[PDB]
């Protein structure tokens, strides 16, 4: 045990520690995740409290478009959500909360998952309004001018998607779905990025991209099977926005939503329940 990340959270009571760390520079998405397993003499079934952090890169980017009659249409490609999700399909396990837990529109979210002893979870949509866990995690995460819900969720699955919403433009606030969304007039030196916002307009999702900050614990009786396989999903969906310049009656653009769908990086993990190891198993790289 002296190589084991192990903290002890009362009497007959104690969290093990582990982490994995899973990038694919094809998706540009880095999973940091925690798992940590709680062993507890008065609580019947295992759990593990597994929080999803790292990045997910926006993949924004500016282009010409070719082909005859596309001379003046330029293309922003540019994600209107990020997917995150966590899946299994084994019998002997189960998904007993999850954080966030309801549609959250704060441009910061910051939450707690609290364990007493006996089994014993609760939720907060705050951090450090308590002293009174025996254990507890946090996710922080800031997510301006997108909005956070719940997708999915049941014994099985649970998707978090942090979609657009409203922005603040020049112009004053617009929404997500507005075709005019990052197009301005540029030409005079008729670059593909100067038809659209430059990087000070730009939030950090569109610019950069997300780090997520999510829980799930994954729930075993003690009895059942050793392991149990899950899948932990990060990744985006991407719209286009086309501009195109018309000389006599000004730049004119449309929107492709939904251009493409679930650009998601899949890790599959293993949970040994008896060794309170994790492996990963798998990926899509
Ligand atoms: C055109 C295009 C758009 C996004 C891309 O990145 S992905 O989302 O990781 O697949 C790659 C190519
Ligand atoms: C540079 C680039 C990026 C995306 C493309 O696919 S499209 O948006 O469906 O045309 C094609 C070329
Ligand atoms: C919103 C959302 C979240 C996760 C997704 O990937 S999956 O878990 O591999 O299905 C897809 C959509």
């Amino acid at each position: 045990r002296a190589n084991t990340n192990i903290e002890n959270i009362g009497d007959g009571a104690e969290v093990i520690k582990r982490t994995e760390d899973v990038s694919s520079k094809k998706w540009g998405v880095t999973q940091n995740v925690q798992f940590d397993f709680v062993k507890d003499k008065k609580y019947n079934k295992d759990a593990l409290i597994v929080k999803m952090q790292g990045f997910i890169n926006s993949r924004t980017s500016f282009s010409d478009v070719k082909g005859s009659g596309y001379e003046l249409t330029k293309r922003m490609i540019w994600p209107f959500q990020y997917n995150i999700g966590l899946t299994t399909k084994d019998p002997n396990v189960s998904l007993i909360n999850y954080l966030p837990k309801n549609k959250i529109e704060t441009t910061d979210v910051g939450q707690t998952l609290g364990y007493n002893i006996g089994g014993n979870f609760q939720s907060a949509p705050s951090i450090g309004g308590n002293g009174s866990f025996n254990y507890s995690k946090t996710i922080s995460y800031t997510q301006k001018s997108y909005v956070s819900e719940v997708d999915k969720q049941n014994s099985k699955s649970v998707k978090w998607g942090v979609k657009a919403n409203e922005f603040v433009t020049p112009d004053g606030k617009k929404s997500a779905h507005d075709r005019y969304l990052f197009v301005q007039s540029p030409g005079p030196t008729g670059s593909a990025r100067e038809y659209f916002a430059p990087d000070n307009q730009l939030p950090p999702l569109v610019q950069s991209g997300f780090n997520p900050s999510f829980i799930t614990t994954l729930s075993h009786e003690k009895g059942s099977s050793d392991t149990s396989e899950f899948e932990i999903s990060y990744g985006r969906n991407l719209d286009i926005t086309y501009a195109t310049l018309f000389p006599r009656t000004g730049i004119y653009a449309e929107r492709k939503h939904n251009a493409f769908v679930n650009r998601n990086f899949v890790v599959r993990y293993e949970v040994n329940w008896k060794t309170h190891e994790i492996k990963v198993k798998g990926h899509n790289k």
